[PDB]
């Protein structure tokens, strides 16, 4: 079939959700394959020998690893459909900067909130809230980080919203009171079909996180 | 140009070296401005308020932060001069993957060689050599990672060669004997004027590293 797209993923992975969103936004037919990360398939190990991680996008038999790299590949190949990145080089560089920011910070800071204790824990909490505020900043009055439509930064960032109940609980943090504009933005994203069908609810992820506390290192 | 191009950098920085090579490869005249990372300038804090890191490319007064993002911006803007990335989306995705790989581990694996001790040091060293081997294998038969011309992966990676005397010494490993294909590749790169003009000698970097032993956590 005259285009084959397969996604190796694991449902609560925020990195995998980015690729699910980009696929749905582009209206791309694909096959979703769930991995058990305790028992990774020989397919996964062949397709991502370097990192042995999901997500892996497999397009006509060829793998693209690293979620943001896969989203950019999607943008460049499915170029006759909803653009996810700006065409102006400087604007594209800023878009990349903020996706990178999320990609370097939010996952790792979130995990730190619950692997640390005492004053180090409070340091990480402070930094996480500061990160949300900087992003709220960058968003301003816009409907989405992409403007009037979902863009690369929305795709990079909105999956992390699904981990918020876990961050709030295990990291002892009132995100909603501190950052109502961030929350409002994420709920706007959830009004898009491409996002709504790609993301699990906060409650399901929260339960899964407790089920994986040892591997996650809580606390 | 006519175009104002300024690079805020620190001479032994491998990240800064990436941008230096890309500018030189495109034949772009630039002003180089050295930063003291112990006393970051108001200019630096203004241009990179988020990360407060070098390099920062300033093009006509506008900053582009993150070395790989700046290299891509240079490729996209100076698009009528020596291409640094492939035109094919899949090949571009692979170059991004391998640049990301370098950009992940090589700096951090290298440093871990000398921040750790005993049996954990031996692990870091093992993983580091393993990384170089994966890169030698990705290089395969080609003159450069970019083929017959320097490409994005060469730009991303070759700066780390300048830290090799430090890795070898402070990390107690014989890279030249274990990874001779890698070393042969780095020396080919150093024959290119754009690279030679941009990189300090291993000897100068080695001395600097000892001068910054406290800040770098050697060990
Ligand atoms: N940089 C990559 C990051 C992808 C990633 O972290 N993938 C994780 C799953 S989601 C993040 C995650 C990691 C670990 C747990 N856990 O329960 O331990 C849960 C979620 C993975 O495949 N890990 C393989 C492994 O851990 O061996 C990208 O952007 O694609
Ligand atoms: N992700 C960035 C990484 C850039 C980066 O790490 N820059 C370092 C300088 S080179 C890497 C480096 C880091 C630290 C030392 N040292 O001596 O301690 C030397 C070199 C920096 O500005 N650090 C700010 C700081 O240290 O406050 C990129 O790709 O541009
Ligand atoms: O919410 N989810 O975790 C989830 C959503 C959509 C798919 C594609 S079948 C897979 C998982
Ligand atoms: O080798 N170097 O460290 C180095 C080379 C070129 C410049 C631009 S003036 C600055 C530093």
């Amino acid at each position: 079939m005259q285009d084959e797209v397969v996604l190796l993923d694991f449902w609560p992975s925020p990195f995998g959700m980015r690729v699910r969103i980009a696929l749905a936004e582009k209206g791309i037919k694909y096959e979703y394959k769930e991995e058990d990360l305790r028992n990774k398939s020989p397919l996964l190990l062949q397709m991502n020998p370097v990192h042995k991680k999901i997500p892996v996008l497999i397009h006509n038999g060829k793998p693209i690893c690293e979620s943001l790299i896969a989203v950019q590949y999607i943008e460049e190949v499915w170029n006759d459909r909803n653009p996810l990145l700006p065409s102006d080089p400087y604007q594209r560089a800023q878009t990349r900067f903020w996706a990178d920011y999320v990609d370097k910070k939010i996952y790792d800071l979130g995990r730190k909130i619950w692997t640390s204790k005492g004053e180090e824990k409070e340091a990480a909490k402070k930094e996480f809230i500061e990160a949300l505020k900087l992003l709220e900043e960058q968003l301003g009055d816009k409907t989405y980080f992409g403007g009037d439509n979902l863009g690369f930064v929305d795709i990079a960032l909105v999956p992390f919203y699904t981990w918020f109940k876990a961050y709030e609980t295990f990291g002892t943090l009132n995100i909603e009171s501190e950052c109502p504009k961030f929350i409002a933005w994420a709920k706007r994203c959830l009004q898009k079909e491409s996002v709504a069908k790609s993301l699990p609810d906060q409650q399901k992820v929260y339960e899964f996180i407790m089920d994986l506390r040892k591997k996650l290192g809580i606390e």
